[PDB]
């Protein structure tokens, strides 16, 4: 149908998947949920209002499904981790399957807001976790962190912490921009600290502390302390290098970028087999940097690239045909192999392209023959076309290092 990835005309073209809730639909990971071992009374103030958790029963449950499925207009269904007088080390994990490159991420708490939390993602399928934003009313003694540093050119990926969501303009909702103060992003195509900035397969949530213990048996107000959030959407978009318009399960499973451009990897980020006569690059605006197919005039199954040869050609070629089959030769199997020569009549493409010197082994001096005129090189005294026999006044010796001898008594 419409290719993004080309225009009009069929000139390869920048192009990105839409912008999506990548979160939405996909399993959140909660280290805790109420109502797991046994039923849990909770409450929230708005008057006190108590209410049962039970996991066996769905109008009393509370599951981690519930932070991404579609939300009714006054109907917010949010998950609640166990009512605990101490509660810490409360996570939410989302696996995304697939790179993406963020631009928000946000989270709507239902009761209160968390006091404490870290914000995290993981750019190779939760093997391992970096920061990005923390929320503290004690940065400091918490997270270790300065609250409020500011960003400069020299610390782009700063992790900020702040105590401003405590009172801040989205009640409880709470947004992280990965873009916002960063100085590089309006250039953010030629910005690899932020493309990796932005990078993620998979974030994490984890809560330290609800209230900063500020906020009748003690069963009580266990009742009050818990976490609870009815929405995490994360916004961006399949990461594919400006080379796929759409992301895809291909027919084994993954899920992967729909590589255009002669590019290959889940992420378009290297060049497809055989396409490897430019460097890869990140598609931008000006061009799409597609990839460009090694010339091995049809004598050549693998090829690779060179890149010292690509900066000696001026940054134009850089393809090396391996193992050039039917006599060829060159980086381009565009000669003929020693001993070979390049028969004119039929095209460099053609599987007879190069013939056989024929040159008669004891009358000549190498195999190899003139590449031009195929006379090969004649011994003293041989002569023909292939060195094959004697010339005028000369006749056959024994020897086969001298094979042509003067002839005696004859005049020459
Ligand atoms: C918030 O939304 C939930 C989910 O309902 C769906 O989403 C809303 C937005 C709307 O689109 C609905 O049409 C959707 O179905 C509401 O919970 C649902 O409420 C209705 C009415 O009370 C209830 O229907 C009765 O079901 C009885 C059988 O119940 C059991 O079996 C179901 C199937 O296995 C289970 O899903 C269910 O949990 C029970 O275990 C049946 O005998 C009756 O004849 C009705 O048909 C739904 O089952 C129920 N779905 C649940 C609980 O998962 C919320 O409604 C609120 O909670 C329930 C417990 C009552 O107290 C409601 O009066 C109350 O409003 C809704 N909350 C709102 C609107 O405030
Ligand atoms: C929190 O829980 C994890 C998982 O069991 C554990 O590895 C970790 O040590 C706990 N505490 C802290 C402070 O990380
Ligand atoms: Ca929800």
């Amino acid at each position: 149908d419409h290719d993004p990835c080309h225009d009009h005309t069929g000139r390869p073209v920048r192009c990105v998947p839409e912008f999506i809730n990548a979160a939405f639909g996909k399993p959140v990971i909660a280290s805790d949920t109420c109502g797991t071992n046994r039923p849990d009374k909770y409450c929230t103030v708005k008057r006190e209002q108590c209410d049962t958790c039970d996991a066996r029963n769905h109008f009393q449950s509370h599951p981690a499904s519930l932070l991404t499925d579609l939300n009714s207009i006054g109907n917010m269904t949010c998950w609640v981790s166990t009512p605990s007088l101490s509660p810490q080390n409360v996570s939410l994990t989302l696996s995304l399957g697939k790179k993406f490159e963020l631009t928000y991420v946000s989270m709507h708490f239902c009761s209160r807001l968390p006091d404490s939390m870290a914000l995290y993602k993981s750019a190779d399928f939760g093997k391992t976790w970096t920061p990005f934003q923390f929320y503290s009313s004690e940065c400091r003694r918490i997270f270790g962190r300065d609250p409020d540093v500011s960003i400069t050119k020299s610390n782009e990926q700063e992790a900020v912490c702040t105590a401003s969501h405590i009172m801040g303009p989205g009640g409880n909702r709470v947004a992280f921009p990965f873009l916002e103060n960063r100085p590089s992003a309006q250039n953010f195509e030629n910005s690899p600290v932020l493309q990796d900035w932005v990078t993620a397969t998979d974030i994490k949530v984890v809560f330290s502390r609800l209230s900063p213990d500020q906020a009748e048996t003690d069963d009580e107000v266990k009742q009050r302390y818990f976490y609870s959030m009815g929405e995490l959407a994360v916004g961006g978009r399949c990461k594919c290098n400006g080379h796929a318009s759409r992301c895809i399960f291909d027919k084994m499973g993954r899920y992967t970028c729909d590589c255009k451009h002669n590019t290959a990897g889940t992420e378009c980020e290297m060049c497809k087999p055989f396409h490897y006569d430019r460097p890869w690059g990140r598609a931008t605006a000006n061009s799409a940097n597609s990839c460009v197919a090694c010339n091995c005039n049809q004598h050549a199954k693998r090829c690779r690239f060179d890149a010292e040869l690509f900066r000696l050609s001026g940054n134009r070629s850089g393809g090396v045909c391996l193992n050039c089959r039917h006599n060829t030769a060159g980086r381009n199997c565009h000669l003929c192999k020693p001993g070979f020569v390049r028969d004119t009549s039929l095209p460099m493409t053609h599987r007879k392209a190069c013939k056989s010197c024929g040159c008669h082994p004891v009358g000549s001096l190498g195999k190899s023959c003139n590449q031009s005129s195929g006379q090969c090189v004649c011994k003293p005294g041989v002569t023909g076309t292939t060195c094959n026999r004697c010339a005028k006044g000369y006749q056959q010796s024994r020897s086969t290092v001298t094979p042509c001898i003067k002839i005696p008594h004859h005049h020459h």
